[PDB]
């Protein structure tokens, strides 16, 4: 039970979670349509691995199917950028969507409208770098993600829900804490740190945003991730 | 001079430094909004020069900080008026608004919805006033702050966490309620930075003569030393 777990339970949890890191193909490139289509492609595939993530956070699976649906909805995209900013974060100046697709910013430059999210995304890949982000603390932030941004936007049920989600996200408050505290923070610095931690979501939601939109403007027949579609990928037998 | 303060003489500036609330002067809907945001402008700036540390940054970082902010901060003002009213939207006084009244504007409402579920947020979180104002000055300094200037900035928002645990602590929370209650706060901070794409997006939308305010309406309203 999600609610009974102690902090290191919920740290080796998450790390158990954690989805493979996806490639590009594979071809002795480049691109000209062909870097969105390759991006597309890495997108779609790793939908499928972040549905099998959501289900294994703690406390997930204990709400309907309907609200898992809603989460993902609102999350998908924050997902697949805070990943991308962690798989970046050893490489200064690049974005690193797969291991043999490294891209800089004037790569970027060959997509139209996509410099300006690019150059937020390297410099929230900086901030990580400045920060010495901890893959524990990653995991912990990403989790955070999926069951803050749709809780906002949801009968006695929903309430029920809403107070499930609160009291899990309290335990990963406690989780991040307690994994300051065992690198020697003083309390001080721990509550430092986790402000410094949560702010960058705020960045996250942005870039989330500003690409979502950037995406919608590209007039693709298919931009998000359907409710039947999640649904199915959830709605498991 | 600011990273002296102490967490009380912290709460005590920002307590200070708040806005007045001004009244709606009186399609029609929009040009009352439009109108109020506009007056309420001078006074974010007038409020943005007392948060401790603001007016150590450049001119130019300043004006950088108040583009990316200041929906933002229209909004989280919005909701914390409107905290004591369920159901409404109090943008000014003589300007209530319940959701039906959101409908009459073309995408309007789901913004609305969201604005409301953050005010019935900091109702149930029973938020004081001393931790709106500590919120408030974090979405002043750190929405834009994407090397000695992003260091200024980081030092007052640890003095900013520093002073928000300290009002938990004096309020008799555990060790455990504080950091939870500093997490629970910062999380809807998340919340409005959404609110606030999906209100410019809106914005953008109705296709007005102007948005965005300029580089040189934020210079000029700053009062720049002679
Ligand atoms: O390029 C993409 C991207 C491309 C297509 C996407 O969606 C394709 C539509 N697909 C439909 C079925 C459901 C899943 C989405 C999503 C991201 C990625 C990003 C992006 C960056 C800047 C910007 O302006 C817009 C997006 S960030 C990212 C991280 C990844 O791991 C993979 C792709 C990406
Ligand atoms: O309606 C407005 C609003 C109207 C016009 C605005 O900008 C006018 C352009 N003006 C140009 C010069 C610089 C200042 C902005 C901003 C907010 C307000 C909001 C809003 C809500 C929902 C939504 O979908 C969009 C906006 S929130 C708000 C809070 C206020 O204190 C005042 C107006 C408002």
């Amino acid at each position: 039970l999600a609610l009974s777990l102690t902090a290191d339970q919920m740290v080796s949890a998450l790390l158990d979670a954690e989805p493979p890191i996806l490639y590009s193909e594979y071809d002795p490139r480049p691109f000209s349509a062909s870097m969105m289509g390759l991006l597309t492609n890495l997108a779609d595939r790793e939908l499928v691995h972040m549905i099998n993530w959501a289900k294994r956070v703690p406390g997930f699976v204990d709400l309907t199917l309907h609200d898992q649906v809603h989460l993902l909805e609102c999350a998908w995209l924050e997902i697949l950028m805070i990943g991308l900013v962690w798989r970046s974060m050893e490489h200064p100046g690049k974005l690193l969507f797969a291991p043999n697709l490294l891209l800089d910013r004037n790569q970027g430059k060959c997509v139209e409208g996509m410099v300006e999210i690019f150059d937020m995304l390297l410099a929230t890949s900086s901030r990580f770098r400045m920060m010495n982000l901890q893959g524990e603390e990653f995991v912990c932030l990403k989790s955070i993600i999926l069951l803050n941004s749709g809780v906002y936007t949801f009968t006695l049920k929903s309430l029920e829900e809403k107070d499930h989600i609160h009291r899990v996200l309290d335990k990963i408050t406690d989780t991040l804490i307690h994994l300051m505290a065992k690198a020697g923070l003083t309390l001080q610095q721990q509550h430092q740190r986790l402000a410094q931690l949560l702010l960058i979501l705020s960045h996250i939601r942005h870039m989330s945003n500003k690409g979502m939109e950037h995406l919608y403007s590209m007039k693709c027949k298919n931009v998000v991730p359907s409710y039947d579609l999640l649904l199915e990928m959830l709605d498991a037998h």
